[PDB]
């Protein structure tokens, strides 16, 4: 649907287009703010990181799990326009990350008249 | 299987028990440290949250997106055994949610090394 | 579904928990004032009520009928938690009864801190 | 069946023919006095009303309901004879409406025996 | 059988259709002359009639009943085309009915006039 | 579909409509002018016919045939809207039949505008 | 079956033979008698047609047909035995289309003498 | 619903009634207010119209399309109530049909109070 | 087949193409002039609308309709060539958006001679 | 198997093949003299006979009986090579047709030599 | 159907039929005028001819084809009529072949009048 | 596919035109020269052999066998073209049979010059 | 399979690639030297034709045609590398369509040293 | 996914992707190093190869094989990145092709920060 | 098929056989000598061996492969011949395996040669 | 599956094939070290042992069991080669036997010389 996607494990992701930048939503639980690597170039887009695994004690154990534990995990996907990685922004909180890319100057589009 | 959990919305979770005391752990992403209601008493569990929406400028719009929308989640569990919530504790952090319960001493078992 | 509901005929009931009470609806078309019975004890509920019959004059026949014509009917429902009955209160319009149970102090869960 | 219904909606209805008149049942559990419509005219009828689903307070945490909450309904009837509406009359009490309609036809009663 | 007959009691009736009018014996058994109800209109034909109440008393130990003393019995019967109800004549001996109904002006059907 | 047809045999037929008529066109194979029936009346039209069979010398015999050898054969027609049959004319020639149904002038609807 | 039949369009044929001609039978409606053409040699027979279409009135539209729109048709048939078109004839009325074709002399059957 | 529509092609409508008239909705994208037949009667309404091929030059060419081609359509309806078709009135805007029906005297419904 | 669309909601379109210009054809049905946005750069065209709800009287209902109720719908296109979108220019009539666009003269073909 | 047989009734049938003529058999059992009709041109035959059903005196009764009680019978036959029929000869004898016909020049096979 | 085609390879072919004469089409693409060897008699045509494989250079390698491979090809065809073959005619362009059959005085139809 | 072939037993045939002459061949295996016969005429072929039985000694006796034994076969052929049998020749070695048809001067086509 | 043809009409073609250059092979039967386009650009080639269709004399019609014969076609492919159409050359003969493309630099593909 | 591959034959392969370069596997059974070429540009790779077929000696015969007898086999692919060919690399041992393809400078992904 | 084969892995073969010994196939790809597990007796032959793993760079990573991953693979395989296994040669080239085995005397087949 | 296996009892086995001998394990809960009995020979081995029953004390008595009480048990297994029994071992531990069966030294494979 004007764009394709891809990676391993699991990873909600959403997109939004402005007409000078683009909106990435990212959801990454349970990883340190250095544990994510995201780089990005034309018209491309790439998220890379990792998470612990869960430690337990000697005496305790699991008896029931819904998380998937694979610490490594990516995903990567193309957008619909190029962009200015180098200006671009990002930011992360709770678990979700956020980022900003300004637009390149070829994919501002234009304006019609209408009679 | 000896213990059931509820809720609406999606929210992983995972349930250790340990000699001293039962570990939960859950994902909570989106949800600001203080936009979590959490209650426990006896050998019952329960939790609501509720996790802001995607603002978007007139100008910006939504292009594709797999993440509910869904603002308000909780969930209810009962545990198999009686907890001492009055000392139990709970950390938060980069949308992921851990809590410590200490089991009563009338629930905590007493393994015999025999042979 | 960790609660149970019995009784005979068509009255459609629901019910609201509150953090300090828990609200009850009922519907209860065409009964009158007196025709009702409540009791509440400890976490279960006990309705029952009766409706006159259709009366018609003797001239009359009645051509079509989807509306039930059996006057008595009650219903039973197992109430999560326990509530102080003897401070509820209760009200019956429109053919709808309303009702407000005060939850025990036992019950009512306790919030941890978060940290 | 000489007689045809139709509307939106949960609502149970009684039709009765009597030899000058019909009268007519309707339940309308918690439906307020001014938020219905009565109109008819020929040999059928029609109903309009809406009811406000509820409103919250505290925590208003419900269970799965087993009463219907469709705000707007309406029901439209055909009968089996011209009736005068100007002379109709209707009560709502209890969560249900009563009317009576004198029949036209009843007014006019044709006979031409014969041997 | 493509036509319509509905009424009350026991009454067999049998229709006659001709060219110039409509032709119907009807069993009346036990009906006095002035209480056999005839009424006709457009395709429609309406039968009504009454028998002598004929009560019930104690002391005999009614041995033995075919009879039923149902007083007001009635049929309405569909007929497949219009007839002119002024116009109708009927004798009636013995309890039966002979009844003409003279549709032999309210419509020419078109012929052969091809060139 | 607004008009009902149906009858016995092999018989073709096409409807039109008209401003103040209505044409209908019947192919009527092999039928002389004095086999034919049609008649119609307010908005219907009935159809009737019979065809001599497949005369056959002595020394003569059927060695093959596709063409039905049932001689009578008829039709009945709803038509949509009332015409005046009085004035109306048909023709018949080369085995087909056509004829012409001037329409009632309450069925005429025009004189709606545009603004 | 040791004859043989081709052609487009819908054509309706019936053929017999006499023990010194065979009589063919064609139903043809809506033709007129120029717009048939019908040709012959050997032992085979060609008939081509053309059916003029359904004129019509700006004001009208056809709101149903049966009949097939095409006009131009043609069928052709091998026959079993020689035949001596010179000597043949054929009639055409009411859209129904007869030949007879005297059969060539070696075509006519010989019979060997008892014995 | 007791309403009726028929029509060919393509031609989105809705359907608004009023309580002293009715209002109708029709999509006639790519039309002339020329192009537009529109009749009604009673209580029944009928809508014809034509909307130009898609024209082009030797040197352009099709290359993908979705709006069908073909010109002549319509569609008709049948009310449920009779309205006075002289004094209708339609307006017409951004290829989009507005139509006003005064419902007849006779039509129009009279309301019930409640006693 | 070598061109993408995309968007929500309904939105007839069609393509043409010539060898010096684009021209662009879509159907919006109750729109006004200005509710409309537009824009393109390169070899992509986005479509953008905001319809008016189908308003409605107090007094009316809607009994039945096929328009489809929501408002605001977009599209996009990647067009087989690349334009000067400055130099473009476009129609809207009768609920009809026109558009061209010229084709850039880098993508823009040239004629190939044949010997 | 290159040759087609058919007719009705209990016939059975042989035919021998010559390098100049042809022979056939055929069972004709109680068939008189008088009674067979055959016929034969180019390369097939025509047979058709007529067998007296079985007589008995009125006291006399038929205890046991297998022999058919059909009188009329026939045969038809086609040969794969011409025959000269002028020249057939044919013998009836003990109910039993025998028949001799030459074959024509081009049927008569020359032999061939090997080298 | 009256006509028989055989034969190997890929030659689509269309056969038109003169009253004096046939006319033949067949598309030979890709073949030089000497490669096509075609004779015939009586009413049936033979047709042969042999391409040259498709050349490729030392260092060429075909990426994609449809056009099938196989050299040599023939066709034949059996006419429904005689024909004068030292008489005829054909010509051969544009890789599309022509050829005219003049008929033979037997396979001349001739007319029948009709009454 | 133009060509028919009929006989008894094994005996796998082949077909071959030449512009000049027909080549046919077929196995006969285990036959020798002078149990062989075989008859044409025209465009026509006939095939008749016997293979002499396996003799088997005393002391000898068989185990197994896929051979068919049955000793006397023939084959019958329709030929595509007539042929002049009293120049044919024929050879049979290593089991199959060869034989060489002159065609008729009706079979040997003409070529027909192109323009 | 990584190449892109498209186009409407039967129009053959097998395409191949050379290191320096593409050639291009279509068949294009029946159609005349001028009323062939092929224009390209970049790395896509498009191709247009008419065919005159099979005209007939009114005395002459068809038996039978595998000819399509739609009469405009033409067909559109991209390229796996970008060309210089300058240099173009392009040969048409006998029904066969043959184009030279020289390939642009920036396409030519570097051998690589093998280890 | 992103990448396309096409081919002719089997050849099994598989691919890797580093932040300088591009490192490209394939399975080559029974070549010699001579007969295989690679040849590639931007982002476009092809391999190309050719095996000796499996000679056999007179004395000797197949009697079972799974290896695939054709001999012309090459590959293409379409790398996510454009690269500078003159500096590949390409190892090849033990029938497997190993590729470096050094990354251009435009597909140089750029990390950005993160707060 | 009188012969098999088993083991797991990926690992095709041919088997060959001649007079003298029998040579046999086998595909390896990426198995060095050192790895390499044959080993046979009798008529019976064993293949084993292991394949190292594609490595890779922590930078590294696979985006796409076909390369079956199991690394251990080994066949067996029963001959028809008893061989002299003392006496075989093998040759590995290239990922290409290849063995010879002489056969013994006992298999060693002894020719015939008679008329 | 080239071995077999028989016995009576609960036995849990495995077997492994090494190059120069074959290990054997097997489950013996609660049988002492005495109770077994070992024997072996060619390529079979047999294993017998009798395990105590279940000891209660005079007070107890037994409520629930799910152990086998039967105290012999064996197990009889043909292995696929010929064993050097009297180099043979076993040891046995926490109620699980292992034995090692040093195959005969003919079965060893080898002689293929490896170049």
């Amino acid at each position: 649907t004007g764009i394709q996607i891809s990676g391993k494990g699991f990873m909600p992701i959403s997109i939004i287009e402005g007409d000078q930048h683009i909106k990435v939503i990212a959801w990454l639980p349970g990883v340190n703010k250095e544990d994510i690597i995201l780089n990005a170039v034309g018209d491309t887009l790439e998220i890379r990181a990792k998470r612990s695994p869960l430690m337990i004690t000697e005496s305790e154990r699991i008896i029931y799990s819904e998380i998937p534990e694979e610490e490594e995990i990516y995903r990567t996907i193309k957008l619909p326009a190029t962009v200015k990685e180098e200006n671009a922004s990002a930011k992360f909180e709770n678990g979700v990350l956020s980022v900003i890319l300004p637009k390149a100057e070829s994919s501002i589009k234009k304006g019609i008249n209408i009679e």
